């Protein structure tokens, strides 16, 4: 298990333009394009991204590409965050994927802002920080995902993920 199997179970794979869970355009392996309500913006957005006219539709092999940029985006958003940085390098490889895990799904200053989250995970208080984790959005709109990472914390391990 990696940082890119583990998020490829997170967020799957869809080669069309869809909606992701809080109605947004997104496409290939949880690739958001906009929060415009507008479908042109979102297509605008995918063939910007992809450097083609592509009408909503994109193939796999462009899906892992974003995917391996949108992967890249999430550890140096990471390392040039000045909340972020301490705690990944205090962690292990494993608890390591679970920070890139919700930056990918979140963005860095939406991890950023889970101050109280970070300190016990930066003071290694496992179960604590577990607890504390789950008393958030993020949680109770996407528990089965938000259960996985935070069980990944708690252990340092890939349990929740076989």
């Amino acid at each position: 298990m990696n940082i890119f199997e583990m998020l490829r179970i997170d967020e799957g794979l869809r080669l069309k333009i869809f909606k992701d869970t809080e109605g947004y355009y997104t496409i290939g392996i949880g690739h958001l394009l906009t929060k415009s309500p507008s479908l042109n913006a979102a297509k605008s957005e995918l063939d910007k991204a992809i450097g083609r006219n592509t009408n909503g539709v994109i193939t796999k092999d462009e899906a892992e590409k974003l995917f391996n940029q949108d992967v890249d985006a999430a550890v140096r958003g990471i390392l040039r965050n000045a909340k972020l940085k301490p705690v990944y390098d205090s962690l292990d490889a494993v608890r390591r994927a679970a920070l890139i895990n919700m930056v990918f799904q979140m963005g860095e200053t939406g991890v950023a802002g889970f101050t109280n989250s970070l300190r016990m995970l930066q003071q290694k208080r496992w179960d604590e920080a577990a607890v504390n984790l789950a008393k958030s959005r993020w949680y109770n709109q996407t528990p089965n995902r938000a259960k996985r990472v935070i069980t990944t914390f708690r252990t340092g391990t890939w349990d929740a993920y076989k």
